[PDB]
């Protein structure tokens, strides 16, 4: 499927997704935005929306702050819409784990909500218990919402989560080009704004310890204990205060036990 | 707990619920009447209402016409939304199955819908299998909105979805004043307007309770209570002729209309 039409948007793909062989040999797919059921033709898509009366994933709203949710979808109850969901996510995902066995695994699906509804943003998978200790298995965003701060969001959002239940974590290696830039950048920010203010920072952040050396090591900030430079703390915290972060994750926002 | 602030409406209360003490002792109950959260104080529900975001029952709209909808909401997707509904009920119900294991069980909540959102009008219970065939648990319609034909509706409604499933069924036993009423009042109709359409085609038990979707039980009590039954259905045609000279000229004001269902079994 080379591009796909996804409520307003119409969409270039990045990568072939299994589809069902009667679907996968179609140049144009027709999708729900809402229960991302997928369609041959726009006057057939047409159709569904009209009867369709979903606005929403169909799950429990376990946040919302301005107009972001976090929608916690189970594998185990809305199947067919996680299923959707995996099929929608590899057209732009070099590799994902599985695309049907989705019952042992949680959806965390992002969106940004006008009159017109939650729309969706992204998403990451976690198994609902990984023997590896996996806080995320794939994590994505979709074009539209690309370089705006979206990404960052839900990385720190999967970070909450592990706090929350008092387990460090790592995304499930490996990551993909975009992931493995974000997943950096995000360790770099996290790390400096802490310092302004290694065992005890992993608990404090919930990061692998793997994961915490690896940074400081490529910001030389690693002897061989933590070496800190000043003029990177101080100036990373000049670059905050002088544009800041639109969306940020608000932890007091956050309705969930683990 | 007396009276309740739901929306714009002020709402005096018939039975007690179960609200947890810190609750139950208070003389008023702020509630939003799109999430159903229940709180303490009106500058509270002010400031609740500025950052929830609902408009409508947070589940799959299945119907809407004019300006009338029927969400199909579940227990174990959104399962504190329909904790709060139980316990909203029950301030209008003298009894009710129950309050929190609300998993197996789906709801659908009826809505009159404004500029200004999809408001609350009643809801029906029901269980996703029940063993003893029941197409409704418990069923309520808020004082405001009694009177108006919202009652039948829903009942109505609750009767398409045996059909469409190809299954008779029956409310769960035992019934409200109000209940008792309705129910006898909308089966009298249902069988006579079913009757009407026949021109003369004689009809058995077995296929009017296929056509309609009521418990052959129902039927059977109805038309024993109309004298349209030997020991088999008498058709007393002066009956049946002036009920539909009764629907001619006032028109039922609200309907359920079958082409408006968006729903699979
Ligand atoms: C398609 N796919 C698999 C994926 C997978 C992962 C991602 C991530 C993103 C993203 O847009 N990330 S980001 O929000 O731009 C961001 C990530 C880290 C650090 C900073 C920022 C930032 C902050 C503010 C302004 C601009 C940038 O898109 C993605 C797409
Ligand atoms: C609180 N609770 C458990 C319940 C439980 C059940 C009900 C039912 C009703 C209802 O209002 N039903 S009604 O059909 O609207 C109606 C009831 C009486 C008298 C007349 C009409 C009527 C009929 C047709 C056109 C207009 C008016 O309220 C209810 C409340
Ligand atoms: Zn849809
Ligand atoms: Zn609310």
């Amino acid at each position: 499927p080379s591009v796909i039409e996804f409520g307003k948007y119409e969409i270039h793909t990045w990568y072939s997704s299994p589809y069902p062989q009667e679907y996968s040999r179609l140049p144009k797919l027709y999708l729900c935005e809402f229960c991302l059921k997928y369609m041959k033709s726009r006057t057939i898509l047409q159709q569904h929306m009209k009867k369709c009366g979903w606005f929403h994933p169909p799950a429990n709203e376990i946040y919302r702050k301005n107009n972001i949710s976090v929608f916690e979808v189970d594998g185990n109850v809305s199947t067919i819409y996680c299923q959707n969901l995996c099929l929608l996510a590899k057209l732009f995902l070099d590799h994902k784990t599985l695309y049907y066995d989705v019952e042992p695994f949680l959806f965390y699906v992002l969106t940004q909500n006008d009159v017109k509804g939650c729309h969706l943003v992204g998403y990451f998978s976690k198994e609902k218990h990984s023997q590896q200790k996996y806080n995320v298995s794939s994590i994505m965003i979709l074009p539209q919402y690309q370089r705006k701060g979206y990404g960052r969001f839900l990385i720190d959002f999967s970070y909450l989560l592990s706090k929350r239940e008092g387990q460090a974590g790592s995304p499930e290696k490996p990551l993909s080009d975009l992931g493995r830039l974000s997943y950096m950048a995000y360790w770099k920010s996290v790390i400096l704004e802490c310092l302004y203010h290694i065992k005890k920072l992993s608990k404090l952040t919930g990061i692998s310890p793997q994961d915490i050396t690896s940074t400081l090591h490529h910001l030389r900030m690693l002897d061989f204990v933590i070496i800190r430079r000043e003029k990177l703390i101080q100036d990373h915290m000049a670059k905050l205060q002088l544009n800041l972060r639109p969306v940020d994750v608000d932890p007091e926002s956050l309705r969930w036990t683990p």
